[PDB]
């Protein structure tokens, strides 16, 4: 769990998928 493809598959849909937008990864200054 979270390494690699985790919001990197984001693509949701009305449903959602993964993991997606979480973290430093997404935000430049996560907490």
């Amino acid at each position: 769990i979270a390494l690699s493809t985790c919001a990197i598959l984001x693509k949701p849909l009305g449903n959602n998928g993964y993991l997606c937008a979480v973290a430093k990864e997404c935000m430049p200054s996560c907490n």
